[PDB]
This record gives C-alpha cells, structure tokens and sequence, in this order.
C-alpha cells in the first residue's frame, strides 16, 4: 500500500475529497528500460514487503550515460495486491512529473519479472540520520556558495535553513498537483549530493512494525506525533494537514534530528494534550524567526495554516540573496538534465 494521495474533485461542501485512482491512469511504456542494462548493488532499506537498493543504470540518462540509482522492487512472497500498489506508485510518479526537491522516477523495469522502479539515489541518506551524524560539528553563526555544493565544512544554521526552504519548495510542487504526502517527516526526506534535499515516500521499503514512531490504530499505524488534529481525529488528510507535519519537521531540523516530544508517549493524555492546544516549545538551535513558522503551522484552524507557496516565501527571506540565485541555477540544471 501507498501513502501518496492525488485530489481529484472535492464536493461543495466540502466534506468529501475524490482521490484519484492510479489504476485508472495509464502507464507510459516510454519509461520502461531494459532490465540487462541495470545492475543491482547493497541494499539501501529492507523492511516488511520490500527493498530499496543501490544501482547503476547504463544508457538510461543522456545526460549521464553510466548513473548509480536506487531501486525499488517488491519481495519474491510478492502478494498480488501489493504488486498493483508498486504499480500504483510508478503511475503517480510519472503523473506528477519531476521536481529538483522530491526523489525523482527515472525508469521502470515491468515487462518480464519483478517490478523495478528506479529512481534517484540519495548520497546522504535520510535527514534524521546525517542530522544525527553531524550533531557534534555544528556550530551556528562564501559560506552562501559552499551551501548547495558537496564541499566540506562544519554544519550551520544556513544549511538547517536550506533544508528548511528546499522542503517547501519541494511541498509546493507537491502542493501543486493536489498531492497529499500524509507522512512528511525528516525520515522521508533523503539528501542528495549536492546538499539537494529530495522529500519521498519510504514506505514500501521501510517496515513499520519496526519503527518505533508509528503507533498502531484500526489494523494500520499512524505517524501520530506528526499528524494534524483532524487527521488524528477525523480522519481527513489534506495539504493543510501536510503543512502541520511540516512544522513538526522543522522541530526536528533545527533540533539536529530530535525526536519530537520528548519524553512524551502517545497515549490517552498525548492527544489529550493535542486536543488541549498543547504545542512544543522552541527547539535548542531554532532561531526566534522558524519558530515563529512552526507555530503558525501548528494552528488549530487548518485553514488558517500558510499555505506551502507562501512559506518559501518567509524562509526565502531568512536567506542570503545569494542563496535564492543558486537555488534558481541549480533549478535550471536540473530541468535541462538529459
Ligand atoms: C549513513 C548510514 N546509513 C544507515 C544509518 C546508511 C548509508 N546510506 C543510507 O542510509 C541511505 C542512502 C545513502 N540512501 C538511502 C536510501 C535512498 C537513497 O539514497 N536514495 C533513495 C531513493 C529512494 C529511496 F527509497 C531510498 C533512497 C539510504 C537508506
Ligand atoms: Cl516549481
Ligand atoms: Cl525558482
């Protein structure tokens, strides 16, 4: 099963979202790539159905001809359902397009054997973990140029507020195509060499019977301290929704990967507490500004929540001028890739 929801029509009310159906869509065949060609490495996540691993694809992008990518493929038990959910998500992908801020689809392999998708590989791995890696270093104060690049120096606050701008700039496209991510957390949101970071579903290759933060409910299991309110409660999921995940996550950024709440256990007197207003108190490096975003993102009343165009807008301000002129290159780059 995917998490990853498209609107396709809300009621007038509106009480009722319509989400469109992917076997409905059709998949283009112009994505497929021979599967020879491919050759898998390490595996990057395992978990309940399946696997994300590390490849190199030959010939499959002009613009690099031998690329290393990760592959997403189902486990051989391979229940028939979950192999249409595979097929699910590669039809969402390619109905999405690309964006230079989530992982991006690059090839399929559908027409004889197990199902590949490939896609973008991520050299350093989840946010949470490299926040965690480089915890020690940082420190918080041409810096601007180094910012989007590989070169090596000391984490600082500008790098926490690039992650920070990348993520809504990445929400905003989402946002966009009436997309709702309903699990944006720093665990689905991977870093790619250049310091890109690249938001994502993680969820076929990650298990969560293991994972500590999702707690269990009617047969599935929420990522409960991220979630709205109204998704904890009524059951609704929306891009206002998403926004609220996305101040948790800033509560994780510039808590160098902290587990939000601390100390406190989903029970009974957390939502509670939830329901009490309750709201997290400013993180150890967050400057007075993100804070300031984070409880606008933590409203009550969803549609008083910023809207994901506009946070660009109040981080993009928080930033050097220079940062946005890099950002825009890098944006071109990418779109003029292959
Ligand atoms: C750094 C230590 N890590 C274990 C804690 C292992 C190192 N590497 C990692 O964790 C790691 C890296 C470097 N990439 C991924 C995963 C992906 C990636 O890169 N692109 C993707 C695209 C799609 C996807 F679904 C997963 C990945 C991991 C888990
Ligand atoms: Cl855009
Ligand atoms: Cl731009």
């Amino acid at each position: 099963e995917i998490r990853w929801r498209v609107i396709e029509s809300i009621s007038p009310d509106g009480h009722e979202y319509i989400y469109v159906d992917p076997m409905q869509l059709p998949y283009d065949s112009r994505w497929e790539f021979p599967r020879d060609g491919l050759v898998l490495g390490r595996v990057l996540g395992s978990g309940a159905f399946g696997k994300v691993v590390e490849g190199t694809a030959y010939g499959l992008s002009r613009s690099q001809p031998v690329m290393k990518v990760a592959v997403k493929m189902l486990k051989p038990t391979a229940r028939s359902s979950e192999k249409q959910a595979l097929m699910s998500e590669l039809k969402i992908m390619t109905h999405l397009g690309p964006h230079l801020n989530i992982v991006n689809l690059l090839g399929a392999c559908t027409k004889s054997g197990p199902i590949y998708i490939i896609t973008e590989y991520c050299f350093y791995g989840d946010l949470v973990n490299y926040l965690h890696k480089n915890r020690d270093s940082f420190l918080s104060h041409e810096v601007k140029n180094l910012l989007s690049d590989d070169n090596s120096e000391g984490l600082t606050l500008l790098d926490l507020l690039s992650f920070t701008y990348q993520v809504a700039r990445g929400m905003e496209f989402l946002a966009s195509k009436n997309c709702v991510h309903r699990d944006l957390a720093a665990r689905n949101v991977l870093l790619a060499q250049g310091k890109i970071v690249k938001i994502c579903d993680f969820g076929l290759a990650r298990d969560i019977m293991h994972d500590s933060n999702y707690v269990s409910k009617g047969s599935t299991f929420l990522p409960v301290k991220w979630m709205a309110p109204e998704s904890i409660f009524d059951n609704l999921y929306t891009t206002l929704s998403d926004v609220w995940s996305y101040g948790i996550l800033l509560w994780e950024i510039f808590s160098l990967g902290g587990t939000p709440y601390p100390g406190m256990m989903v029970d009974s007197t957390f939502y509670n507490k939830i329901k009490s207003g309750y709201r997290m108190a400013k993180p150890d490096h967050a400057t007075s500004e993100v804070y300031e975003i984070m409880v606008k993102c933590w409203n009550s009343e969803p549609e008083k929540r910023p809207s994901f165009y506009h946070l660009s807008e109040i981080v993009e301000n928080l930033l050097p001028g220079q940062y946005k002129k890099s950002y825009e290159k890098i944006h071109l780059d990418f779109l003029k890739s292959d």
